[PDB]
């Protein structure tokens, strides 16, 4: 094990984002952001805490649920939805904590595909790890780590690991 | 209304994506062209390929488009091999909103399951709606949304050139 | 020619640059800020505010005056009012092109000592490189033909702040 | 200590760069190769040596001696102008940046080329200065204590790219 960014570099990571978003948006006019499974959920969430912050207004998040990754042969389903608002024309930006292969996310663009036509799909993502196994990329993107296949990232989040931190497992 | 590659750039650009596409994906790989231009793309780069090699390399084929009230979807294909536990490379003339891409996508996930799926495209010329990107481009050709970028190939309009236009 | 920057977009550029500097250093600790010519110094000021602002202790700041006689960027002098050894020095400028004024104003900071580390923060990133340098932060990546012109407006000596291209 | 590439894996890597100077530049009109330090001076030879099988015209090389902790430059062995010309410098691995800088003052105090570029078999991070290479063999990320070897066959008598330490 070793601990790759501490609550500090994700509080920074995350601040950045934020502010990468609404620059990349011109603003947050049209804006959505869309959580996947627990930890992106909750990405999502302080994603849009400080969007409100920074620009003084809100914005509505939405959750995936996914099947899990982790605690195994597997090709990951949409378990349920629950966005509470409409994404035709709108922006979507979906959120996870870390890019493996993008096949999770292929199955919330999916889900958000099924749900109605947004004007845009994007990417935020916590860190990225490599390995793709889909032409996926993310727009927003807090760390870059390389592994090696046999690694894991695992993120810590305060909301129930009460402590802020990403590592790495060797297995 | 320029052109912005010629004959040559793209032999040189198709050359280099071969190079690159082996250095990657050192067995096998199998190539899946995207309508009637990426599967000329396709056929080139698998004949360059051999060249190089000295082996053959499969190709697909993937039939798309258009219908109304917009998205693009699958009409047919024609792969003649398994891909499941394959490389697959699809290969496009034009990466624009990466939607086109999405439905070849889906198309090989219906067809099997893949180890990887990779893109090679000719053009990349930005404003992605979903999140797409390419593991092999020719150029990197800005644009405004308004242009349209229009690739030309030997085998049906008998000269090769990419060139940017208006409306 | 037309605009593609205005005050409000580059006020988010450069917000976002000085959270990225921040982040990328693990805080402000042992940087420095040097502004190349008369807008690199106003934006190398307006980085170093918000940072204080964001982080609470203050950036110095520090000139290199640049002038030209291929026509070769010079540098005419220097104002830096602090050593550079070991630190981090983060050069500002308008407008990335060719990358030889750049280049000069490293030359121009080697000379005044050793440092840890130079990087580079620009607005606009035009494209056009002849040598091989990049900027670590970057406000907008903005394509150009070899012709076009990037023009740069600051407040603090145009009493505009936007960014536009213009032909010749 | 692990191999990262081996003597199939350099070679292809090469190809492929040499390839991608070609098409950067339309050609190899004007274009001179000057590589830095012994390591970067066989990449150089063999780089043009892979561009004259592919475009059938020579391309000059030159030589630029560099040492040590500042690196500076010993000597400077480019037997042909290089004002208008496209410089490609070459090394074994970009690090810090800082040997590629004084590579790049010894070609300007030479004269005044129209482009400098750099071409490296690895590029390992840790940059200290805004330089990036042009062309990349293979991208190794490396934490700061590791070091990079690379072994050539005209003087190490194998091919071969390692991570040590
Ligand atoms: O090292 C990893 C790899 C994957 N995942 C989880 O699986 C998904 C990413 O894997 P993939 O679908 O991109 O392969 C994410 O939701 C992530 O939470 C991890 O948590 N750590
Ligand atoms: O400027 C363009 C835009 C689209 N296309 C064609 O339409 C699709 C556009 O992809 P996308 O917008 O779905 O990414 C590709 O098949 C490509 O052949 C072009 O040829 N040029
Ligand atoms: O389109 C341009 C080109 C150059 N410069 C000015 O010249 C320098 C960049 O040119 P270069 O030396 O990077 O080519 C900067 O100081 C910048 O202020 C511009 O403002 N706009
Ligand atoms: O891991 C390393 C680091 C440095 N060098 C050598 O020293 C220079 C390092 O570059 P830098 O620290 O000057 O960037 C290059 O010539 C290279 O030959 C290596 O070979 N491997």
């Amino acid at each position: 094990k070793a601990v790759i960014m501490d609550e500090q570099a994700i509080r920074r990571a995350l601040t950045r984002i934020a502010h990468e978003i609404i620059e990349r948006n011109k603003g947050i006019d049209g804006c959505v952001l869309v959580g996947i499974k627990t930890r992106g959920i909750y990405l999502a969430r302080r994603l849009a805490e400080r969007i409100e912050q920074i620009e003084g207004a809100p914005v509505p998040v939405g959750e995936i649920d996914i099947t899990l990754y982790r605690d195994d042969d597997d090709e990951p389903l949409v378990k349920g939805t629950n966005v509470p608002f409409p994404v035709t024309e709108r922006n979507v930006i979906l959120v996870d904590d870390v890019l493996f292969t993008g096949r999770t996310v292929r199955a919330g663009m999916d889900a958000v595909m099924d749900l109605g036509r947004p004007a845009r799909i994007q990417l935020a993502v916590l860190v990225d790890r490599g390995h793709r196994e889909l032409p996926i990329r993310a727009d927003f993107v807090g760390k870059n780590v390389p592994t090696s296949r046999s690694e894991l990232i695992v993120v810590e989040l305060d909301e129930v690991d009460q402590n802020d931190q990403v590592s790495i497992h060797e297995n």
